[PDB]
């Protein structure tokens, strides 16, 4: 534990999933294998400034901020949003993605949907236990259950007229208008809900480490850098700053 221990080794121990594209993935289109991503190149970059080697350790989300208490990690990238509750248990470096979620609907009617109380009666569609699954409900939308489907197949049920919405993080769902830009879909223009922001987890005590992460962040988001490694893994668009939206907050 320490920054001064972690400066000795001259590497720095991170947990991550390797299961959150395009965040923290493998790049297996390449052949590489190789554990990448947005998240993943900013703390790999930002260890870089300081001088210091990576050494990614891949485990479920569960046990993972645990393994930080435990000192069995120096730290946790996982797309974790920075909330109060966490933030009086760990040590948060500055944020280095700003989103909200949104919906998908037709791109022709935007499947009857105006608002999120137009959500009432609608066949929603995606993961089944998120936190995007649970506004839906809230919103008396109909969950369709999926027995093992893609991407592609989810938002061709929606431009089908099978489904009607998914919702989902903003920036994933850009990606998804992207990758078919010639389905009948697209990203609602009015509902934005549930801001959020993610960063670095670390042990709380780990105050040296945080302050020389932060330095190295900082040094990369007036650089471009940050800028850099997001347009590269979320197609032109940059997450590291915080869009000035009217995003409603939900329950």
């Amino acid at each position: 534990t320490g920054w001064e221990q972690i400066k000795d080794k001259g590497k720095i121990v991170v947990a991550t999933s390797g299961t959150l594209y395009p965040t923290s993935y493998h790049d297996t289109d390449s052949g590489s294998d190789k554990l990448t991503g947005y998240e993943v190149e900013v703390v790999r970059e930002a260890a870089k400034r300081l001088g210091l080697k990576v050494e990614f350790k891949e485990m479920g989300i569960d046990g993972m901020l645990t393994a930080v208490n435990s000192g069995q990690v120096d730290a946790a990238a996982n797309d974790i949003d920075v909330t109060k509750d966490r933030e009086e248990k760990f040590a948060f470096s500055t944020p280095y993605k700003y989103s909200y979620g949104t919906a998908i609907v037709r791109k022709d009617d935007l499947s009857g949907i105006k608002t999120l109380k137009d959500l009432k009666g609608k066949k929603a569609a995606g993961a089944a236990t998120t936190v995007y699954m649970e506004v839906a409900r809230k919103y008396g939308a109909k969950e369709v259950i999926y027995d093992n489907a893609t991407n592609e197949q989810y938002l061709k049920d929606v431009a089908n007229g099978r489904t009607d919405v998914i919702l989902n993080d903003y920036y994933l769902q850009t990606l998804a208008l992207a990758a078919f830009p010639d389905l009948n879909i697209t990203i609602h223009p009015d509902i934005k809900y549930m801001p959020n922001k993610q960063a670095l987890v670390m042990k709380k005590s780990n105050a040296a480490l945080q302050k020389k992460m932060n330095e190295a962040l900082k040094e990369m988001s007036k650089d471009g850098s940050l800028t850099k490694l997001s347009k590269q893994f979320f197609n032109k668009a940059d997450v590291s700053k915080k869009i000035d939206a009217d995003v409603q907050d939900v329950d």
